[PDB]
């Protein structure tokens, strides 16, 4: 099944996931010269007070920190967005050295890793049904650069540890994801899709123009996690990434 690697990377996923072709592909090159600042749209609301995690999986391409969404609690909802979205998880890209990672590009700049926020749309009752709607689901990429530890994201680097190999999961109860976020909301805002596997077409784009810091020793040990389950030839957990892909007509927004 699909990987980043030579023989299952994102250039076969087409086959078994045909819409890897289709018309609104994330993620993509954000050419912030052509992205027009749009004042129709209301400022962004992240409340994430409530928010009440479950726990970190390592999936075999990225690890998960798992949310309790079965009440309004850690909440997306303003800029682009009509109605509430609701906190599900979120997870990163990254890659083998500082210069790549991320999914999302920033005129053509590519960052250390990017972090994935991923809510979906209420009013379709759960995540498996917002998934088969056009504006089923709200994903907040934050990009990371490499400099200063980012202490909020610590408990995360932590707990990695107990997750080195595919399939292992942990308790990881009382995070709270407003560590992660940068100062400034300032976002671009495209519709798009998951930039994974099955690769639905039901995102919005939300992706902050501020990226935060973390630390080289963090990113690092976001790099000893593996792709392979225990016991396996040790696949190091690098470098799964998307590619940026066709814009295809569509419009990116500027909140500022
Ligand atoms: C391990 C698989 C299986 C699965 C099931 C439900 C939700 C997420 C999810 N997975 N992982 C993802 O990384 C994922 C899910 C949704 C999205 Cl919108 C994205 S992403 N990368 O567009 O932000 C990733
Ligand atoms: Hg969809
Ligand atoms: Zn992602």
């Amino acid at each position: 099944h699909w990987g980043y690697g030579k023989h299952n990377g994102p250039e076969h996923w087409h086959k078994d996931f045909p819409i890897a072709k289709g018309e609104r592909q994330s993620p993509v090159d954000i050419d912030t010269h052509t992205a027009k600042y749009d004042p129709s749209l209301k400022p962004l609301s992240v409340s994430y007070d409530q928010a009440t995690s479950l726990r970190i999986l390592n999936n075999g391409h990225a690890f998960n920190v798992e949310f309790d969404d079965s009440q309004d609690k850690a909440v997306l909802k303003g800029g682009p967005l009509d109605g509430t979205y609701r906190l599900i998880q979120f997870h990163f890209h990254w890659g083998s050295l500082d210069g790549q990672g991320s999914e999302h590009t920033v005129d053509k700049k590519k960052y250390a890793a990017e972090l994935h926020l991923v809510h979906w749309n209420t009013k379709y009752g759960d995540f498996g049904k917002a998934v088969q709607q056009p504006d089923g689901l709200a994903v907040l990429g934050i990009f990371l650069k490499v400099g200063s530890a980012k202490p909020g994201l610590q408990k995360v680097v932590d707990v990695l540890d107990s997750i080195k190999t595919k399939g292992k999961s942990a308790d990881f109860t009382n995070f709270d994801p407003r560590g992660l976020l940068p100062e400034s909301l300032d976002y671009w805002t495209y519709p798009g899709s998951l930039t994974t596997p099955p690769l639905l077409e039901c995102v919005t784009w939300i992706v902050l123009k501020e990226p935060i810091s973390v630390s080289s020793e963090q990113v690092l040990k976001f790099r000893k996690l593996n792709f392979n389950g225990e016991g396996e030839p040790e696949e190091l957990m690098v470098d799964n990434w998307r590619p940026a892909q066709p814009l295809k007509n569509r419009q990116i927004k500027a909140s500022f």
